[PDB]
């Protein structure tokens, strides 16, 4: 089963790693904390496909469920990525229903979709009854951080085949006018999040955001959000070491 | 100019980084902090020569000395990271005085050592006048973390074209029969890292140590360690996702 | 010359290789097999452009024409292939007649199509007067795997500038409501099939047919089918594998 | 400070290196020579993301700024690489003002573009004060190799967001109906390469051209080209090795 | 647990694949059949470290025990292996008792051999208590391919630290002056692998053998070897490839 | 058949190129010219095994025979190229006749030498009947460039499983007291090839060396060298790249 729609189905939200650092031994060690999901980030990263592969196959190892940010919400990227064992996508710039679909399409086989088959890994996970459940497999969100997005957020919601919406909270803020700043205090930036997450429960879908800190995703996670995701990698590897080097040098 | 060398030419010592981890963009990104040097783990992790090469570009970009712990002390493996701009050589399990000769023939040219020519990347960086300084654009050390190595300290600093040696103390701990405990105070151990520390400073020569952490990094330096690295990468990055876990998941 | 288009002049299929798994030495193996060409499948695969670009040089070297089945029906990634000593095109989900010429566009310089102008590795191979047969040298099928192509299977076979079409049965069988079966007995598929090869020979254009199987495959070829592919790597040394387990355990 | 827009505003040009082979050694050679930039070619070349990643490195390190010709005028590939410390984009086949909006857009952070926020090699150059300045550190130019890009040029050159246009003199060469020929005397090419140059001057932009002869790119510089590359590496290298070869055996 | 020891435990022979070719796609799918290991040659293939690191991840997701056959019998090679998640180690041309003591070496820590530590996969697999039990999560044979070995036989086999050995008929068959040809039956080669095997089990000591065939390694298990390897990906995807033609091709 | 013992065959030289620039394009580009092989660099470059592997195969493609010059002499990293397509060895710092014998061993199959049996690529080559000749389609060929290598010729062209050796010119100057100078012309070092090339003629052996440019070939060639290099990718890239920049920026 996909541990985070587990995570949904017992009532409770799913807290996932972010990784932008390409290779397999971070990704396992992230993968084996209490973490329900390890996210790899193919778009602010130096990550292409050929890296992703293996990092898919340490997570699963690491008993985290291995997720996606693309590069783009592209669906014949999406299905290569869904063939590795890619089990959830996080599509950023999702600004209109049309593109919505566009993602829907890709996660889902015909007639519900038009996504190719051709299983490679979620076939040796799942096995020959992959078809009927090949759905429920996988974990579909849409990012929201564009005014547009924010403006089309109903319509977007109303879009059949997609689990949510995630919020990207630096382009958001940017968009708005602010400062691309993660975890943001910006009364507009944390007024049109809080909106974003109200419409989409209402709509009876599932809610994200990315996070820079522990002490924010806590809120979050108090606020109700589904999928939280705590520290990039790198971002939290550079703060450790300048801890370590201030520590040595004091 | 070497950045660990001037550091010692200065009589200040030099503090370094650890990856274990393959990728330019952490790399780059530990490298633009306040580290001398950053040292490139060939042996207790993932990194081969293919990952090696690129990671060494971006250290150097990011303005701190490239530095590798080789697999192993075998003079083509050091001769083709010094042409691929490795300017440190940390060899493992260096024992005796004829390895400490061995890694020594690796780091200089003829008539000092057998260093073959071909500076590919050196000759980039140094230019015209690199042939006339190579040998100090490069820094060597000799790692003591056996029993063995702890009995054979004197005849290995004897060896003239090592610049000093680098303590595992992890390693040499579990050699002496103890638990292989990061940043080990293990009393008997203790007692053998002061001693190489001493014997080092005794024979004119460098002295270095592996550190797990800042704290332990600190007092190295304290006790006038030359060349102290904290923390790795890989150790760093789970304690850093562990506590952002727990501060996510806190009541 | 081009081994395909020499087997087609010379009044007779191909016979193709179908690769999923990366690499270099299972490639040149099969392809100085008695298979006339070998397929590299870059959309039901891990295969990305890093490791595409050696296979290719691999399969010239075997004496089989190298062939790919690219992600997706893109003008760009289409020309970087051509140019990387890609001598076959399949192109999956082509559903429209512009798809088609979508297709078309990519696979002939200007004044025929688009394509831009640097042939690395086929200049290489045909010198300095590729441009004049540059055409001749490189071999187009559109995939028809959706109920969309059959019904617009006439407006594609009208497309000047490529050679024919290629079913996919699996996605097509899936689409047609039934079960995604390769070498499929089901009469609707097998009718669609049968429909697709009549219209392209008639059309006087190329068909071929990806096969799970030498019998099948066989019966393909007895059919008129001009290129045929059987059968994928990672299928026949599953297969292999689960033989010799089955023989040593008895 | 990005080198070629300090070349620019000290009233010069840029002569830029052009890398169709991967890898970081030669790449940092040809940087520490008299080149203001280095270009990586991913479209005429088996140059692909995980490649040019350290290639960027090399040319920033060798003293050069990286540029990279993408495979095709895309935003989110783009967005990638400009993340990954490329400080110049030179987009292929810009052939209406729709298209070099959409390249413009990929360029600047909202509200002047739609660029993604996530500046993992920028920031570590620039540091925090990068957004303020993001803008003026990446240099911008549309490729005019079609007849419909040389149309389109004057309404392609009113784009707000680019800094220039780039000739591929080869593809520009070949849609005139007249042979692909680097460094032609083909009046009617000679004629139109005049003709965008003196729009783009009289547009106050900038114009660059691709050469592939120390002796023609001398002559461009004369004629006032702002950005002149010379020569392809493989170019150089196959020409130095037949001569090392005719020398050898006389 | 290691599967193979498992086996072993309860005195069942273990089956292993082959992998000749790179890739994850492949390792974890015949990872996935009834094989008990699956051993990737780093010898006589291409696959260099670089590619062999995540074949070990796909084989244990496979939920097969991850083995290697390494280029040479070297310690360092064989130490950075372990630390990546080589379980079982194959190691080629052991042909006297000090190359035999110099595998053993490699396998174990201190004080029953000298492997360093630095477990970066092995610690996240087996969690708190690897170390201990870090010997028996390791399984190590002494490949005897040569005249030397067969001659050495009993001296390999009282080195302590070392589970028992691995023969190559191709290459025995070859150094005792015969043809190199696939699961040899060649009479004299037949005594000295006969000869090999009673030793091995004389001597308390689990012995395995190559066979590049289903057939070949079903008369292995009834001759009782605790290890059988059957067949290389690359010749059983070739012959399956050859087979799939000739249907294709047949009137 | 081997392009270069053709050469030797008919009594003409082999002309080769040389790589110290990773990828497949200027590997085959180079090939397709009128070079007889093309040696791939492994020592002084930042080439691994992972991108040797394809080099190889369009080196070949290319139509020219596909030559490595090692990182190091080391039988199990000579086999494990020949598997993969090198029909042609150049092992560095081959200075006494125990490392010729050493070279020797890993390019024969017993009885001539202990070369493992595990030919991927070069039974594609030459399919059934390669082991029949397996001998002839390899070169191998011991490096001089040290002062012991120079005293030692007699006894490394005694070694009867060796086609000859080959020259270091560079490497040989530096370790001989004089500057490490491409195609360095210096009197004591001239003397010294000189010898090299009477002694391996002496020998009924064929002589070969290091060239960084035509002119030195050309000479080299009228001298009577058996094998001649000329001149490194890296080398005439730099040299193309400087000419055009000058070119493109004079008055
Ligand atoms: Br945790
Ligand atoms: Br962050
Ligand atoms: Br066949
Ligand atoms: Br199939
Ligand atoms: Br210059
Ligand atoms: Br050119
Ligand atoms: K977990
Ligand atoms: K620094
Ligand atoms: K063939
Ligand atoms: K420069
Ligand atoms: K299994
Ligand atoms: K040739
Ligand atoms: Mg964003
Ligand atoms: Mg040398
Ligand atoms: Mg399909
Ligand atoms: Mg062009
Ligand atoms: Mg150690
Ligand atoms: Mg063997």
């Amino acid at each position: 089963h996909n541990k985070v729609r587990t995570c949904w189905n017992e009532g409770r939200p799913a807290l996932a790693g972010w990784l932008q650092l390409p290779g397999t031994l971070h990704a396992e060690a992230l993968a084996r904390l209490d973490y329900d999901a390890v996210v790899i980030d193919m778009q602010a990263s130096p990550i292409d496909f050929g890296q992703v592969a293996p990092m898919l196959i340490a997570i699963e190892l690491g008993g985290a469920e291995p997720f996606v940010r693309t590069q783009v919400n592209d669906p014949s990227d999406i299905m290569k990525l869904l063939d590795a064992g890619a089990y959830g996508i996080i599509a950023p710039m999702v600004n209109t229903r049309a593109e919505a679909q566009t993602l829907a399409s890709a996660l889902h086989y015909s007639p519900r979709g038009l996504r190719s088959f051709g299983p490679r890994r979620p076939s040796l996970r799942y096995g020959s009854g992959y078809l009927a459940q090949a759905s429920e497999t996988v974990v579909g969100l849409a990012m929201i951080e564009t005014r547009e997005a924010l403006a089309n957020i109903d319509e977007i919601l109303s879009v059949d085949g997609i689990d949510g919406v995630f919020i990207g909270p630096t382009d958001l803020a940017l968009d708005l006018g602010h400062a691309p700043l993660v975890d943001t205090e910006e009364a507009e930036v944390v007024s049109a999040i809080a909106h974003v997450r109200e419409r989409a429960h209402a709509a009876g879908k599932r809610v994200g955001i990315f996070c820079g800190s522990g002490g924010f995703a806590r809120v979050k996670l108090a606020e109700g959000f589904d999928f939280v995701t705590a520290a990039p990698d790198l971002a939290m590897l550079s703060a450790a070491a300048r801890q370590v080097i201030a520590d040595a040098r004091a």
